[PDB]
């Protein structure tokens, strides 16, 4: 998270971390007791899922192994279209005051809506600065017409753009697969952006969750 601030304690109980060898790999969201939603580019054979704390490594946090994951069949490694994946936890996540299910959307929020993106990714770019505490930043949704002026042929109807005009406020490396929440519902998952991160007037690109709710529910039903 660039140009952000630490999240207020206990305001992101649906936020999870995906670790490989106790190192942060990606962010994510808890959909229910057995499933975590993240980006498809976060694919691994095994996962260590951190839940229940704004601080990574906190003894009070929950740590669950995840041995199975299912990427969207339309996911492309080359164009990054359909960048979403369901991660199946080996045991049920225990719902608490620090662990809650995310509210999946029924509608797509219009451009100009104020949202929050969160994560444990680098707080600086190109320089690396990994925080221990969960970072937050408020971004506004940018219309596909305005976002096309920036990324052109790279965008698809299932990609959502967000940012603040003439501002560094954005997501970065380590935040991938993490939530973009607008008006109480999950609107996006961190997919891609610029390198270095937080370049003014260069938005962050997210997987538009409102276009995949059928696949999310269908895939979860198919397995277990």
């Amino acid at each position: 998270i660039i140009d952000g601030a630490p999240c207020a304690r206990g305001s992101h109980p649906w936020q999870v971390a995906l670790l490989s060898g106790n190192q942060l790999h990606c962010g994510g969201v808890l959909v229910n007791e057995r499933w975590v939603l993240t980006a498809a580019h976060c694919k691994m054979n095994e996962y260590t899922v951190h839940l229940g704390s704004d601080t990574l490594g906190d003894r009070r946090a929950q740590r669950i192994k995840a041995s199975k994951s299912f990427r969207h069949p339309g996911y492309s490694t080359q164009t990054h279209v359909n960048d979403l994946m369901l991660v199946k936890l080996n045991s049920q996540a225990r719902l608490s005051s620090m662990v809650k299910k995310v509210r999946l959307p029924s509608r797509c929020e219009p451009p100009g809506t104020t949202c929050t993106v969160s994560g444990w990714g680098t707080t600086t770019s190109p320089d690396v600065t990994f925080p221990s505490d969960l970072m937050c930043v408020d971004v506004k949704l940018i219309s596909p017409q305005d976002c096309t002026k920036v990324y052109k042929d790279l965008l698809e109807n299932s990609m959502l753009c967000a940012g603040i005009p003439d501002s560094k406020k954005n997501a970065c490396n380590g935040d991938s697969g993490g939530p973009l929440v607008c008006r109480g519902t999950l609107q996006g998952l961190v997919s891609w952006g610029t390198f270095p991160c937080g370049q003014p007037n260069d938005p962050g690109v997210y997987t538009q969750v409102c276009k995949f709710t059928k696949w999310i529910n269908d895939t979860m039903k198919k397995h277990r």
